[PDB]
């Protein structure tokens, strides 16, 4: 039941996207914000000083850059995104990012997640202390993984037609309703004439 | 699917109740002239007397399939065997040292698209992984169960209950034993085993 | 004269050491923080905040990793310190982290610096907008490196007995007396008996 | 005198190359053969069984990539053209490649040598036992740099107006005539209509 943090990522009837949600126990005093190109998970007023006791904390979520819109959780999102911005595919650029920066070193070697999409293809991927993952995600359908139990890609009927339709779908719809402890969500939505975003609270 | 018993090259890695290992076996329809060889501490793939000029048709037919380094055995299907082998000795896990040789080295450029595989096991633990044109994987391979992967069809590790003492009797299973016997275009195998005393190397042929 | 963020290290007749000079225009209300196993570059108390304007202003400038001491002007300190940690040679660690991790996309794309040290060889990196370098650090003399101008390694007659000796000559010591815009230091010292941590302000 | 294998790269008032000269005692029964969009390093007729006596000795030791022309003295020709050709910047596909095949194991711990250079920039790399190391070649001159002794870029007024020049240059032309036990050389040339190939022969 409880995930951790979620992505999921794909193109549906209405366009292409990557959501992200927060789902957390220890650390749940904190939101997302929207800043250029990008989507922040940082604390709220009055928190600040939580990201000096976890660094895995406060990242940026989501980066554009041109076409493609990356998505993690955690600070892979910008070593991704740099890459993706000076020429590199997806595939590599997430699979060098989580080969390098590894699995996050607290009490459960919590996994780094993350995923890209760009007008032609997608990927996903993962590294944890058993592995590293990096796949093709299916053109037929979106999927979505998590740093707990759904550590590996798995699909889902993801409707939205709008950043702020994905946000909240990823945040309280469909079987994502049933995945506990939600703090905040983004998304990134790309109707065909670039890309938005969108945050949403419980 | 199923229909498709040709697997390409394949390795096996694990731990039985007789020791650890590591299995390799060439299949092959266009390139079925080649033999294994057994050198210091590795064993390559090259071709039968009367076609040694066949490596220069295609890259990707002689290479070491497996390399000993210490207390670590380390198989593939191609030249990376020597790339990840490297980098354990020079001092690298094993994750990373299969991840980063095939993250750089990639898929083979074939009319296939052929993937790259290889697996690496000392003492403690043991990794397996394959690239290909739709991503890169890398796993710790299950303490309970030997498993395998191939170029082709079986692009993802399956359990598979080795049954082998000594190189020998390993590389004559990934040849011809189990469920292996299905799997088309037999040419030649190789395999190391460690009985707790050390790394031995074996081949087969049919 | 203004050399930005500093690092040094070799070995004297006193021992192995690592040393971290933080000089700074834009962000001078910094200091550093020793905790289990590492030094971490801080905002002082009531400029928290900053750290949510600059991404690259707060991190962890040294980490010990049993034998091995870690320096570097990032992040990149954890990342190449956690491949250490996990069995990966110092000339590796260094490479792939930086390779990974690139020049910060700041103003300046300041490069990113790091150093390894254990009981018997040590290397120093860059990498830059225009490369990467990793080179073994001369058993003969230690060395030093910064993100401005001296953006390739230099002999320092380091002289050092101790960690608290080590932050002050970075500091305000030798050559390094010269280097302007000082704000704090740290370093880490290794006579034959484990690495200790010592921090030093102006 | 003794350089080993030498390549140089550039541009010039007539165009961009890339150069790649075999100097060699252990192994001088080697030619250089021209296919399609590649130069390979082979054994002349009578010594094929050479390429099972030692495995660096055959390969392709240059390849065009689009736009992009890539030169080496290994293997590496191919994991690094073939990263160009999936989309990877010419620092990260030289600075991977070399990272992850690391120096020859042979008696001399033989560095690997690239270079990689299109319409806008170019690259020069190499590792070797001390270190890696990667840069951005000068725009105001071309370079050069070997296996042995000039392990380090140098420049070089190299000049040349054809890929048959740029070849004879580095084979017998200039401060290269000084260099000992020429064997073959091959090279790219662009003169803005798009790279062509050629050998040259002692
Ligand atoms: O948003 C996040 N991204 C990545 N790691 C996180 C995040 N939030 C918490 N963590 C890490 O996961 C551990 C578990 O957090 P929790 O499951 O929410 O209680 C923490 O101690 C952190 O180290
Ligand atoms: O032993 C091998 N290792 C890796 N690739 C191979 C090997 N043998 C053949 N190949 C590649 O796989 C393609 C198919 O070989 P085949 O399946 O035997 O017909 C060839 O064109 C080669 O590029
Ligand atoms: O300690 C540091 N490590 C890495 N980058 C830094 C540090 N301090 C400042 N920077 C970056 O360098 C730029 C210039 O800082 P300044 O030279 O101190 O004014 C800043 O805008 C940051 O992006
Ligand atoms: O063309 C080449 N490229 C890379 N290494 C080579 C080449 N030729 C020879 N070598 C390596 O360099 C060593 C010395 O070659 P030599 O200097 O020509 O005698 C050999 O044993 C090989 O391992």
């Amino acid at each position: 039941m409880y995930l951790g943090r979620i992505l999921a990522v794909g193109r549906n009837s209405n366009g292409s996207f990557v959501a992200y949600r927060v789902s957390s126990r220890s650390f749940p005093n904190r939101t997302t914000s929207i800043q250029e190109e990008r989507v922040a998970v940082v604390p709220v007023e009055g928190h600040e000083r939580d990201v000096f006791r976890n660094p895995y904390i406060a990242y940026n979520c989501i980066r554009i850059v041109g076409d493609t819109a990356v998505v993690s959780n955690g600070s892979h999102t910008d070593t991704i995104a740099d890459k993706v911005a000076l020429g590199m595919n997806l595939r590599d650029a997430i699979g060098l990012s989580l080969l390098a920066m590894d699995y996050e070193k607290d009490e459960l070697n919590t996994p780094r997640i993350a995923a890209a999409i760009n007008g032609s293809e997608a990927f996903i991927g993962i590294v944890t202390a058993d592995g590293l993952m990096v796949s093709r995600v299916p053109e037929e359908t979106p999927v979505y993984i998590s740093t707990y139990e759904q550590t590996e890609p798995a699909a889902t009927e993801f409707k939205a037609g709008s950043p702020e339709e994905a946000a909240e779908f990823i945040l309280k719809g469909g079987e994502f309703a049933a995945f506990t402890h939600p703090v905040t969500a983004a998304a990134a939505f790309n109707d065909g004439e670039g890309w938005n975003l969108a945050t949403r609270e419980m």
